[PDB]
RNA sequence: UGGAGUGUGA
């Protein structure tokens, strides 16, 4: 079946008026109708293809097309508004290379089912309608910009600026058409990429390993740095007189030119010096950026809310809708105002902590509060732990004084760190991390009449580099320790809120919790409290854009404690390379008969030992979908819970409520009044948990917008929330007031978060889980581990 | 790796 329709509209929370950054498109009806391209010979290069339908419509306009101007997508459809004249005619090409083009009608597309489904009457989207009124709207945006995908970004209207390390960023305006609930909205938003400079070879070898080669060759790491940064570029010779050609290069030679500059390799297409090429204009950098380069980009990114709403109005009214003839033929209207969306902000929850304390209650101003006063739920009264100094700079005694410090901060959170370690610190090399490990964990087994240690203090230094992963692995995998890993420079200067975060998050790393909502102690959650229920969480990672080696990263956590749901429990796999569904959720083989897996299955046990009780109904937080697999990701990650709820035992089939969370999307919601108080306490975004669920939401589909978090710097990103499926029949202020309800529930801070704890946690787990993999199978956690969050 | 929050809808 289609998904969940919206069951209606939320009312709790105080009425407050925000600016989307959706601009109302009207639809036209002209009778649109696509006609397919066929090029020979095939070239699947866009801008190639693209010139060519220029140039035929350039040759060919008053023959034959009846003056009618067609909007062409790229690669292989041309749509014009009316029909043309003619049905089956091809014309000849001349770039003088020559190219066929063949040119047929294919069908009309209906803007009454566009109309039908904006109007909230069906629930089927014309997807050929939406595409064709994006890409008629897009034909000068593409023709004056340089695309890469759904952004067309171009220099001299934002002046780009240096980046670091040769490449540099250019700025512009994303563009994506949706059909709203309102109508179609121009989703206009600010945009950045990076760009490679027009320099000369040598110039941007010289920026690139900052510093001069003249005289000395380069190393292999040197090498292999070039090249993985050269290949895919494309340059041009120079020192020919008026000789224009261009040579992509992907292969550099290990040999100089006499085996000018020639001590260097020159790079080949013959051997072209390097000395006397430039690199062309527009090309994209590809993989990710580095530590250095990625906040460069972010001091220009980043930019105040009120900033980038005028930046957004400026570049609307830049590109003039109504003026350009496509538009001006197709009938395509735009408007140029920011939608003035009416919200609602929900109301913090009651935080209860400790009867011990001088304050037995919180109530988060504006969604951020202090412990100061106030005491953690559950203590854990760690009482064996042990240290390992992975630094030179730090001695022992100024080890034994931040352990003593940060032992003093627990016991007045609310713990009871035990005063004295099992074995007494000593430094090891961040090169034997194998035998340290080993060596501690023997020597504490020995110690204690052969009881496991509970904690592992560990000061790596600031930037170690391949021991954090080792040594987690390790620990997580091949001992089943618990460790808190911290860096040098915090060690040297203590700070009493770094000291209170870390116990924040040694208190959940040892079981137990920190902070419960009131709602949840007193059982009066709205349908959740009222019988037992597991809530999910699932997020799959994949690797650095081309990266087939790695594979995929799926993790899956739950939580397992009933009355004051607060504890996830998680597990991780490795599946096939870019692959956006969890094969691991269920996996059945033959074993003498058929014994059954998968991580939900596992989950439910692990909930049904921990609480006593099967759960009764579950709630599903997917994470890192795509838009463009929610039908078979829903189907099949739906049909796996539904077996593995049905092997553990017969006939039990509890309901789900299968939900997606994504923040990647360019909806931006702005303050009304900027000259008033009622944005967040700084000079920035709108107040924390807030919710937005109209006028530009789906038509007829259940999704809303929560920013639930209050932003420290730039332009929040509120999440977006997609209820696939519904079977518990949550109402829309039931759902909302829940999902803003658990981000208060943040184990590791003092702050409510962005996204949902669970889909987070799912995030937290497959992003460590890359540290594990040294092969489809992951090593196996041990049985000291699953139980509590080892990832936080 | 104290933490939350800021850049890509494959
Ligand atoms: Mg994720």
């Amino acid at each position: 079946s289609n998904f969940a329709p919206r069951p209606g509209f939320g009312t709790l929370g105080t009425k407050c008026i925000v600016k989307a950054n959706h601009f109302l498109a009207d639809l036209p009806t002209k009778d649109l109708n696509q006609y397919d391209v066929t090029i020979t010979p095939e070239v699947s290069s866009k801008s190639v293809n693209r010139a060519i339908i220029a140039e035929l419509v350039r040759l060919y306009k008053e023959s034959d097309l009846g003056r009618r101007l067609p909007a062409y997508d790229g690669r292989k459809s041309l749509y014009t508004a009316g029909e043309l004249p003619f049905t089956w005619k091809e014309f000849s090409v001349k770039i003088e290379r020559s190219y066929k083009v063949a040119i047929k009608f294919v069908a009309r597309a209906n803007m009454h089912h566009l109309g039908e489904f904006l109007a909230g009457k069906r629930a089927d989207c014309p997807q050929e309608a939406v595409q064709i009124l994006d890409i008629v709207l897009r034909e000068l945006s593409v023709k004056r910009f340089c695309p890469v995908g759904r952004s067309f970004f171009s220099p001299d209207i934002k002046t780009p600026q240096r980046l670091g390390e040769g490449l540099e960023s250019w700025c512009g305006f994303y563009q994506s058409i949706r059909p709203t609930q309102m109508g179609l909205s121009l989703n206009i938003d600010m945009a950045s990429a990076a760009f490679i400079e027009p320099l000369p070879v040598i110039e941007f070898v010289a920026q690139l390993l900052g510093k001069d080669v003249l005289s000395k060759p380069l190393s292999d790491s040197d090498r292999v740095k070039i090249k993985k940064g050269l290949r895919g570029v494309k340059v041009e010779v120079t020192h020919r007189a008026n000789v224009r050609r261009k040579y992509r290069v992907a292969g550099l030679t290990t040999q100089p030119t006499r085996e000018q500059h020639t001590h260097l390799p020159c790079l080949q297409v013959s051997y072209l010096p390097m000395e006397a090429c430039k690199i062309v204009e527009g090309q994209r950098y590809t993989k990710r950026l580095n530590e250095k380069q990625i906040t460069a980009l972010l001091k220009v990114t980043c930019q105040r809310p009120r900033d980038r709403e005028n930046d957004i109005l400026r570049t609307v009214q830049h590109n003039a809708y109504d003026q350009d003839p496509y538009a001006k033929e197709f009938g395509m209207n735009i408007s140029e105002k920011l939608a003035s969306v009416e919200a609602r902000i929900l109301p913090a929850p009651w935080l209860k902590y400790h009867e011990n304390g001088k304050e037995k209650d919180c109530l988060p101003q504006v969604g951020q509060w202090n412990m100061m006063n106030k005491k953690m739920i559950n203590g854990m009264t760690v009482s064996r732990w042990a240290c390992v100094n992975f630094s030179r700079s730090v001695q022992e005694n100024v080890a034994r004084g931040f352990c003593n410090e940060l032992g003093q901060m627990c016991e007045v959170s609310g713990m009871e760190f035990n005063p004295e370690p099992v074995i007494p610190i000593y430094s090891a090399r961040p090169d034997q991390v194998e035998k340290a490990l080993k060596h501690v964990y023997h020597t504490s087994m020995n110690k204690t009449k052969g009881k496991e240690l509970e904690l592992l203090l560990a000061i790596l230094p600031d930037n170690n580099g391949s021991l954090y992963g080792d040594l987690k692995r390790i620990c997580e995998t091949e001992l089943g320790l618990i460790s808190q890993c911290c860096l040098t420079k915090h060690v040297f200067k203590i700070s009493k809120q770094y000291l209170a975060n870390v116990s924040l998050k040694i208190n959940v790393k040892m079981g137990g919790r920190n902070t419960v909502l009131v709602d949840a102690i007193s059982c009066r959650i709205p349908l959740v409290s009222d019988i037992p229920t597991i809530i999910f969480g699932a997020d799959v990672t994949h690797p650095e854009n081309g990266e087939e080696s790695s594979p995929s990263i799926a993790a899956v956590v739950a939580s397992q404690d009933w009355p004051e749901v607060t504890k996830y429990a998680g597990l991780v796999c490795a599946q096939a390379h870019r692959q956006e569904l969890i094969q691991d959720l269920y996996k059945t083989w033959q074993d003498p008969g058929t014994v059954s897996g998968g991580m939900i299955r596992d989950l439910l046990i692990s909930f049904r030992k921990a609480t006593g009780q099967k759960p009764l109904r579950i709630i599903f937080y997917r994470a890192g979908v795509s838009e463009g697999q929610f039908y078979q990701v829903l189907l099949y990650e739906l049909d796996a819970i539904r077996k593995a709820c049905a092997s553990l035992e017969p006939n039990y089939q509890p309901p789900v409520t299968f939900i997606v969370v994504q923040k990647r999307h360019h909806t931006r919601l702005f303050a009304n009044n900027h000259r008033d108080k009622n944005s967040t306490d700084r000079s920035g975004n709108i107040l924390p948990g807030t919710v937005v669920d109209t006028k530009i939401c789906h038509p007829t589909e259940f999704d809303f917008y929560l920013c639930s978090h209050a932003g420290i710097q730039g332009t929040s990103r509120p999440a977006h929330y997609h209820v696939l499926w519904d079977e518990n029949n949550f109402t829309a202020d039931g759902i909302q007031s829940l999902t803003n309800n658990l981000c208060y529930t943040y184990a590791r801070c003092t702050r409510s978060v962005s996204i949902v704890p669970p889909a987070y946690y799912a995030h937290l787990a497959a992003f460590r889980a890359r540290f594990y993999l040294e092969v489809k199978p992951l090593p196996a956690l041990k049985e000291n581990v699953k139980r509590v969050m080892f990832y936080c």
